[PDB]
């Protein structure tokens, strides 16, 4: 269909990239795995703020932690309930970090989502955060020259 995946978006990891220069910090790249998890097509996601994944059981306190991170241009790692297109719930161990250019200005934000069936703690939380941070570092490389 529309918006065939770029090579970046075929990286076998769940992430999105947003452009904070664009009204409402919208998604501009979304990986195939993100599409698969969320049940949206790429055309349905692009140019939208990622908050469309939130729903009734999403903890708004947690959403404010993300808002504040973006506002302060800093990373955050949180867990929150998200919803697919068809309204199926999933937990999202979510890591955000800015991507900076060669003058240290924030160019994009990188978001990595690890979907799970439950809030994780201890070993599962640690291994999850290990995974999403390593992924974010990989994408910071991948995205640098877009
Ligand atoms: C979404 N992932 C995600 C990825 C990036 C790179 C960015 C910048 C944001 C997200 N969001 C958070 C959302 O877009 C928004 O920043 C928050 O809702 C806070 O702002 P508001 O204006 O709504 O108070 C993500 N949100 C999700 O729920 N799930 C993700 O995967």
């Amino acid at each position: 269909g529309e918006f065939l995946a770029t090579t970046l978006e075929r990286i076998e990891k769940n992430f999105v990239i947003t452009d904070p220069r664009l009204p409402d910090n919208p998604i501009i790249f979304a990986s195939d795995s993100f599409l698969q998890l969320t049940e949206y097509s790429r055309e349905e996601i692009l140019g939208r703020n990622c908050r469309f994944l939130q729903g009734p059981e999403t903890d708004r306190a947690t959403v404010r932690k993300i808002r504040d991170a973006i506002d302060n241009q800093t990373e955050v790692t949180v867990q929150l309930i998200n919803y697919t297109k068809s309204g199926k719930k999933f937990w999202n161990l979510f890591h955000l970090q800015p991507m900076r250019d060669q003058k240290g200005d924030v160019q994009y934000f990188i978001g990595v989502q690890l979907d799970g069936t439950e809030h994780v703690r201890d070993a599962a939380e640690r291994e999850g955060v290990m995974l999403i941070k390593k992924t974010a570092e990989n994408i910071d490389e991948a995205a640098k020259e877009l």
